[PDB]
């Protein structure tokens, strides 16, 4: 677009490349994503158009969306640190907790917003989790997935692993509670490299799921009653040094059946977060 001036490359996101962009009306910087051809689909335009009335403190603002010349230019807040970073500059030291905790409790504000107008993210990972100067945490990607790097599957939910087509919620929560365990541990809950891989990573540490735990699951696509039966493990091996308040949480936030996992409505409401603070981080830019 005419308008604006490539400072740097911010990034590659899944819908194409996403730069740090200069305005010449406002003088703005922002984060401008180049998206992906024959015409452009009506339908996307839709779901792109509804995202600009999605506005939360808590979800990357959709500034502008510019169609010109059978290209689509997506307009963003531009913010200074990815979460991804930030957790590689917290390694030596980790994350402090009432930090943690802030970030998770804002997060959990950002889902049940987006959950209570029936929209997904369905990739949350550090690597859309954006952070300012203020404290701020904001999820980034969202409802792009609705309308060649590798594609992480460490945070993919286990329904959707199994092969359901019609994600709930659920699969939210399950994204937020690997990265609240990385962001307590300082490594990847589940790194796995292959979706069967991702998938036996999530059974040898919460046990191998059957009717008992989550009725139907049996049933579902990509089930095979041949798969491996691994017990499961105590969070107390799987989270240290997390309280237990923490713990019971992550667990409810981890929980096999969808419909057993805890919401993000719900999740604000765990005596987690009883001592919940506003601490700002020493970012580095
Ligand atoms: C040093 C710059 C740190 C950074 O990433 N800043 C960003 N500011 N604003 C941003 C907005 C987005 C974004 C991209 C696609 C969306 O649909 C929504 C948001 C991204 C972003 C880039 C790649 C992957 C995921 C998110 C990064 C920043």
């Amino acid at each position: 677009m005419e308008n604006f001036q490539k400072v740097e490359k911010i990034g590659e996101g899944t819908y194409g490349v996403v730069y740090k962009a200069r305005n010449k009306l406002t003088g703005e910087v922002v984060a401008l994503k180049k998206i992906r051809t024959e015409g452009v689909p009506s339908t996307a335009i839709r779901e792109i158009s509804l995202l600009k009335e999605l506005n939360h403190p808590n979800i990357v603002k959709l500034l502008d969306v510019i169609h010109t010349e059978n290209k689509l230019y997506l307009v963003f807040e531009f913010l200074h640190q990815d979460l991804k970073k930030f957790m590689d500059a917290s390694a030596l030291t980790g994350i402090p907790l009432p930090l943690i905790k802030s970030y998770l409790f804002q997060l959990l504000q950002g889902l049940a917003f987006c959950h209570s107008h029936r929209v997904l993210h369905r990739d949350l990972k550090p690597q859309n989790l954006l952070i300012n100067t203020e404290g701020a945490i904001k999820l980034a990607d969202f409802g792009l997935a609705r309308a060649h790097e590798v594609v992480t599957l460490w945070y993919r939910a286990p329904e959707i692993l199994l092969g359901c087509k019609y994600y709930s919620t659920a699969v939210d929560i399950w994204s937020l509670g690997c990265i609240f365990a990385e962001m307590v541990t300082r490594r990847a809950l589940f790194p796995g490299d292959s979706e069967i891989d991702q998938l036996f990573r999530i059974f040898r540490t919460l046990g191998t799921p059957d009717e008992v735990v989550w009725p139907g699951v049996t049933s579902m696509p990509d089930y095979k009653p041949s798969f491996p039966k691994w017990a499961r493990q105590d969070f107390s091996k799987v989270v240290p040094p997390l309280d237990e308040d923490g713990r019971s949480l992550l667990s409810q936030m981890l929980h096999y059946d969808p419909n057993k996992r805890i919401s993000a409505k719900a999740a604000l409401a765990h005596p987690f977060f009883q001592d919940v603070t506003k601490p700002v981080p020493h970012l580095r830019l």
